[PDB]
């Protein structure tokens, strides 16, 4: 989270003003006025949360989840995108399927010795599985998962013949997508589209002929089954194609939609008859939600050209063939604001009476149960490694979590800057704004740390807008598939307030490839010292979707989302999952800290795992790496970086005593607040344990230096406060979730803050 | 903005930051003139020589709102 | 529960409370229940399912190997 002048916000986060979504710096802030009004409605649902395993399993192989997976592992895997990985599928599929000399071995290695398929008797000697491994000894892939796919299209081939011996179970974790972005993902759903059927036509059809070929009771086939299989397979792989581009059948639908939206001329692009309503397109008149599109289709591209064009076609089959209603991946579709139903609001502010400080937010989790395990592997090859649970850590570490939910009520946490805003007196208002105040998204956060990318960095990128090229299709690109969705943030909840539209294409003086954003008119109060465009009149019309918020009561959300560990262990005991490695090693901290009594040390440290009490150290436990909740205490910790820094300012001069003591004392029962749920953060489990080793370790330390005379030690409040704030800070240190530097910062607040007390207790 | 600067300006010496003092009554319309000012010159339109003018009329007389604001 | 207090007589292996503190601190039942536990756990306790040098005996027999002057 960070903040920004509303004035100068182009001259701020000049990438955020959405005019930058356009190519428009210019002398000119885009805008202008003109034309043709529609709310564009109904946007494509919501991707978040909903975790959950998924089986691949059986050979009788659904396709369509498969090609959800496909999605899933592509932004979660290692190769972007998935447009390059249905090539490789592709490539795959001619080096197996189309590669018939594979399948007499595989015969081979089923029933293959001598005159097969050794007449009519059955005898199925195989886990699905060795023949996995078979195939493993052939072409790798980079990214298996279709690699057990194919394995899944000889079990239905051979399903009905006596080999549905081998049947075991295949198991995978979903990934979490954001609101969803480019439309170059957009591209990846529709190639991912055509392996809906690039899939399925040798996923089906198959073969219920044949049994074995029958010829009574079925059947010989030396190569024949291989024979049968492939070269149907092959066949199967010829209807196979999906023809059709995928950047390019987008790139024209878009076309015709943004054109549609055009207020300026659509010349000879236009609405018209069979050229459009063709009882489906239109139902796209009504999902113009996927704005946006057209907007980064000019700026990642320029002129879209529908070159296919046609004029029968497209209408014809080409819409109809978009991917929503094919509906793969995370691409969801929904009506309105249920999108938006998780945006926090507050208005705050006063007297002006509209701006100084304005925040939203989101409302979230704390189902405080997180997991850890022992990767086994019954055979060496990958990581399809079995895992079990480790629950006697595992419930009570979720159990250390569970008062921990109860701290750090981000709804209420939000009170905090809110609360901040009376300081400081007195209004201002039209010399300097305004302020940002508003963002501080949990979502932007995890997007992005779930890579462990470090969204922080990606921030300041849209801070200046321009990305500062870290030239690496894992870098660079990466940053700005947060921005997207950045941008696709606001713009949702700026539907509603208000479904005013409209807006025009903005084409300055270079270069009308096209150029069309989205108007607010919305309604307001009467005075204007928010916002560059004056235009109070009635309301703000308004070229830039923040203002309207900015014009916005403060509603107070509704928003109730919040996730949900999957359960994992209770399929795991039977199946692998793969999302491993990903969730890491993964056991941190030594955490030593010093007290220093009296011109002596005696600093004392602990082994992490007997906090826990367990014995003895372990090696290979598996936590994973939990989410959410960073965004939540980071944005808890970098706002009180806003805190105390605006507060000592306000001493530095506001000016004038009445509000100086007013804002330190403020200060400390800020800090004294902390303070107070920093205990709840340990000692009640488990940090109390942390003490008492603390203590432990001190102690025999006088004896070990000597004398434990002085050992007054285990007394009161400063000694005290030390211990206990460290104390429940290495809980949270040992919890994955903020670092380390936030520690010492931490105690660097306090300690001048005042400690006092004497709170405990 | 210009009283958001001459504010800056009570924060030079540190006992004239003792708040703003300017505002009671006169100084607003006093100042009200400023936005005439701007209006006058490079807005475009007014050549100067013409505040001037304007300044030294608006010494001739009492001004004050006269009434509203 | 007709065996815990079979327990109340293996009051033997004390000292396990002893760096039961020391060795961690408070001892919180946590999944302590009330019917549980008695109900099953106590019952569930080791020296009943005798793996281990476990052992178990009366009194002096450990303390008969010991010498005295």
């Amino acid at each position: 989270g960070f903040n920004l002048k509303v004035k100068d916000l182009n001259g701020s986060a000049r990438g955020l003003t959405q005019a930058f979504a356009i190519g428009e710096l210019k002398n000119q802030l885009s805008v202008g006025a003109l034309q043709l009004p529609l709310q564009f409605t109904r946007t494509f649902s919501a991707s978040m949360t909903s975790e959950l395993l998924w089986e691949v399993g059986k050979g009788n192989i659904d396709p369509v989840m498969y090609a959800r997976l496909f999605f899933q592992y592509a932004q979660a895997g290692g190769a972007l995108s998935v447009d390059e990985l249905v090539n490789q599928f592709t490539e795959y599929h001619q080096s197996t399927a189309c590669n018939p000399e594979i399948w007499r071995k595989l015969t081979a290695y089923i029933t293959g010795s001598s005159n097969r398929a050794i007449k009519a008797d059955a005898v199925g000697k195989v886990p699905p599985t060795a023949i996995l491994e078979q195939l493993r000894t052939l072409a790798p892939s980079e990214h298996e998962l279709f690699h057990h796919i194919t394995t899944d299209f000889v079990c239905h081939v051979l399903s009905p013949l006596g080999f549905i011996l081998p049947d075991a179970a295949y198991v995978y974790r979903v990934g979490r997508t954001a609101t969803y972005p480019n439309f170059y993902a957009l591209v990846d759903c529709v190639r991912a589209s055509d392996l809906r059927r690039m899939l399925t036509a040798l996923s089906s059809v198959d073969s219920k002929m044949l049994q074995a070929t029958f010829k009574a009771k079925g059947a010989l086939a030396p190569a024949l089954i291989s024979q049968h299989l492939a070269n149907a397979a092959t066949t199967a792989f010829e209807r196979s194609r999906g023809n059709f581009d995928a950047n390019a059948v987008v790139s024209s639908v878009l076309t015709i939609l943004g054109r549609l939206w055009s207020p300026s001329t659509p010349k000879e692009l236009d609405p018209s008859a069979r050229l459009r309503n063709t009882n489906g397109i239109d139902q796209l008149r009504s999902n113009l939600a996927l704005f946006i599109a057209y907007q980064d289709m000019v700026k990642q591209r320029g002129r879209a050209e529908v070159i296919f064009s046609d004029e029968e076609l497209s209408s014809t089959i080409i819409p109809w063939f978009i991917e929503a209603m094919s509906e793969v991946s995370p691409f969801k579709l929904r009506p309105i604001n249920e999108t938006t139903s998780y945006i926090g609001q507050t208005s705050a502010i006063d007297h002006m009476g509209q701006p100084s400080h304005v925040v939203v937010y989101e409302d979230w989790q704390f189902a405080k149960e997180i997991t850890a395990f022992t990767p086994v592997k019954l055979a060496n090859n990958s990581n399809q490694r079995f895992l079990d649970v480790e629950p006697g850590i595992s419930d009570r570490m979720s159990a250390t979590l569970a008062p921990i939910g109860n701290t750090f009520a981000v709804s209420a946490f939000v009170k905090n800057r809110t609360a901040v805003y009376e300081a400081v007196s007195q209004r201002g208002t039209v010399n300097s704004n305004g302020a940002e105040m508003t963002l501080g998204f949990p979502s932007v956060v995890e997007r992005d740390y779930a890579l462990d990318r470090d969204p922080m960095v990606a921030i300041a990128a849209l801070r200046t807008g321009i990305v500062d090229e870290s030239l690496e299709a894992r870098a660079s690109n990466d940053l700005k598939r947060s921005m997207f969705n950045y941008y696709a943030a606001v713009m949702h909840y700026a539907v509603a307030h208000n479904p005013e539209v409209v807006v025009s294409e903005h084409q300055g003086v270079a270069a009308e490839q096209g150029s069309l954003y989205l108007v607010w008119n919305v309604r307001t109060e009467l005075r204007i010292p928010v916002g560059y465009n004056a235009i109070e009149g009635g309301s703000i019309r308004t070229p830039e979707p923040l203002e309207a918020i900015a014009y916005n009561k403060p509603i107070q959300p509704s928003e109730v989302l919040q996730a949900k560990v999957l359960d994992l262990a209770n399929h795991t005991t039977s199946i692998h999952i793969w999302p491993w490695h990903e969730a890491s090693t993964e056991f941190a901290y030594e955490d030593a800290y010093s007290v220093t009594i009296r011109n002596k040390r005696y600093t004392a440290e602990v082994k992490e795992f007997e906090l826990l009490g367990l014995g003895q150290r372990r090696e290979r436990v598996r936590i994973l790496k939990p989410t959410v909740a960073h965004a939540i205490i980071q944005m808890w910790y970098s706002w009180f970086v806003e805190d105390d820094r605006t507060l000592a300012a306000a001493r530095r001069t506001s000016r004038d005593d009445a509000e100086k003591l007013a804002i330190d004392g403020r200060r400390m029962q800020n800090a004294v607040t902390l303070l107070r749920k920093i205990e709840m953060i340990g000692t009640t489990g488990i940090g109390a344990s942390a003490v008492h080793l603390a203590q432990s370790r001190i102690v025999d330390q006088m004896a070990g230096r000597g004398l434990i005379d002085d050992s007054s030690d285990l007394h009161v409040g400063i000694n005290r406060h030390r211990i206990r704030i460290w104390a429940g800070l290495a809980v949270l240190q040992m919890m994955g979730l903020l670092s380390r530097s936030e520690a010492e910062a931490l105690t660097k607040v306090l300690g001048d803050s005042n400690a006092l007390g004497m709170v405990v207790a």
